[PDB]
């Protein structure tokens, strides 16, 4: 016997990942999987798009009437000129990677910021009113940083070398102390004895850098494991490898931890909620990923 | 050892499209999403409702977005080699393209429904090659299955369709027959009876390629009288809905063997599938999910 098995049929509509380089990405396997469960009538699926095929592939996607998509590297920071509008953290981060369509008027969002938040939340983390050291510049630690001032984090204090990112880090605590009622601060990374006061009075001590993760398994930016102590939370955003060398060192010193698949199950669960107004079954979804 | 992900879809699969309006009822994406489940092709096929206002921005967007292919229907295919690269005979003659390949940044439109039915024909042992053809119609379809079965060397055509804004059509299409085929074309009104009836009777396969006999037109048939058929004269129909037309019920009354439209849309699907995977669709294994 053979009968129907696709739920693929002319109903089905799409959902977009446009990035490059992109297709070993999970987020399909994610949203898919998170209609299948619910019902909903639709397919996720990655484009390879870079610079010059954004502005087409937008335009396309318009014209195909798409409810909606993601857009990675590199197109978060350029997409904004062919939108409609902007939620206030896409505006004031400056980098979208969630677009909705709605009767014709796109609006672009960054979820990675909400994800790491609610994550933290779920988690049983509290740093709303309190203060954060955090480690990075790129487009993670910016929506990271924004977002936590835009939820109420009261102090922010920013480590980063001097790279192509310490710039953007600038323009981070420049943005975040003008229009928004956190306190913001940058500092270099090598500046150790900063460092030390900083984690010192913070309730939470955050990696938003791709140290940890490959090429730089094995290695963190931590410079000492008694800049820690029992009470302060530690949390990474990389969650492959499942325990970074800073999430090890964070647990041999009592530390209570966190690493970064709780932020990308709710940046993804964020995305969802946008499009389909229902809310993605993380739990059911962290299971079928892990 | 355990896998629930049991979604074939990952950031690998591809996406092939059909562009038209109105389309989301269409079965076509059941066709192939089924045939490339069944081969193990990290392929999904969806519709989306495209118009004339929205062509242009969909086929650029499709050439930026790299994808391999896309079916193309109402009210597209006349309007579609303005955005291609290149066409295939039949389609540059035809002036249609229901089907674009995109290889290495090159677009190619094709046109695959003369050619599923002049397959289906052949696969239902019918040989029309050399021989002369009685159709109905001046419509999309039998645009596409005259030119077609003019290319494939059918000797002699006679065309009947009634004074609608399709006859203009059939007169253009009997005029490419004659001057770039070495098929001969004739068109007549199909009021004409007594032409009809001689043509018939000077064919070895009578075809209907309107939509009667198909809702609106259900349990009605062109055919004037049982009389004009026999037992040897070969009488197919586009339609598949119903399986079985009118007309294919006096066919049988009348001893003559029959073939709805079933294989035509079959095997314009396999053609497609053909043309974008260079694999063969297992029409045998998706007639018995589809119908
Ligand atoms: N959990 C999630 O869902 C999630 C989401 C987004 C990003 N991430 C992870 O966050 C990390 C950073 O992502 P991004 O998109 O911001 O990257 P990015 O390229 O935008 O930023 C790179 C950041 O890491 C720093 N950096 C890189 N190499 C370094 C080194 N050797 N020493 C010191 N600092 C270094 C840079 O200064 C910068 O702050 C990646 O590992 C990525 O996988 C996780
Ligand atoms: N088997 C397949 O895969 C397949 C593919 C394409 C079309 N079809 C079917 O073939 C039929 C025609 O397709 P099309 O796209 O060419 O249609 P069309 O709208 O392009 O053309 C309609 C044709 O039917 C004729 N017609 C319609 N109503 C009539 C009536 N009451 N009396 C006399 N003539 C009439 C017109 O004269 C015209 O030639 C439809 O029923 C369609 O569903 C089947």
């Amino acid at each position: 016997t053979n009968k129907i098995t696709e739920r693929i049929t002319g109903h089905t509509e799409l959902i977009g990942l446009i990035a490059t380089p992109i297709r070993h990405s999970l987020s399909p396997t994610m949203h898919n999987e998170a209609f299948a469960k619910l019902g909903l009538d639709y397919v996720y699926l990655a484009f390879e798009v870079g610079d010059k095929e954004l502005k087409d592939v937008v335009q396309g996607f318009r014209a195909m009437n798409l409810r909606g998509w993601n857009v990675s590297m590199p197109n978060k920071t350029n997409i904004h000129k062919y939108l409609d509008k902007l939620s206030p953290a896409a505006e004031l981060v400056g980098a979208v990677n969630t677009v909705v369509n709605d009767d014709g008027v796109l609006t672009g969002h960054i979820t990675d910021g909400t994800g790491y938040m609610r994550a933290l939340k779920e988690a049983g983390h509290d740093i709303i009113g309190k203060k954060m050291t955090i480690c990075g510049a790129g487009g993670a630690a910016t929506a990271i940083c924004i977002q936590a001032a835009l939820d109420g984090v009261k102090e922010i204090s920013i480590f980063n070398r001097k790279d192509d990112f310490y710039a953007n880090a600038e323009k981070t605590v420049e943005k975040i102390n003008s229009k928004t009622d956190c306190k913001a601060q940058l500092f270099d990374i090598e500046d150790h004895e900063q460092l030390r006061k900083e984690i010192a009075e913070s309730v939470i001590f955050t990696n938003a850098t791709g140290v940890g993760m490959k090429p730089f398994e094995g290695e963190t930016l931590l410079p000492s494991a008694d800049m820690l102590r029992p009470e302060l939370i530690v949390s990474d955003v990389v969650y492959k490898p499942t325990k970074t060398r800073l999430l090890e060192i964070a647990e041999e010193q009592g530390c209570q931890t966190l690493n970064g698949l709780g932020m990308m199950l709710w940046q993804g669960a964020k995305a969802f909620e946008i499009w389909t107004h229902k809310e993605m079954p993380v739990d059911y979804i962290k299971e079928i990923l892990f």
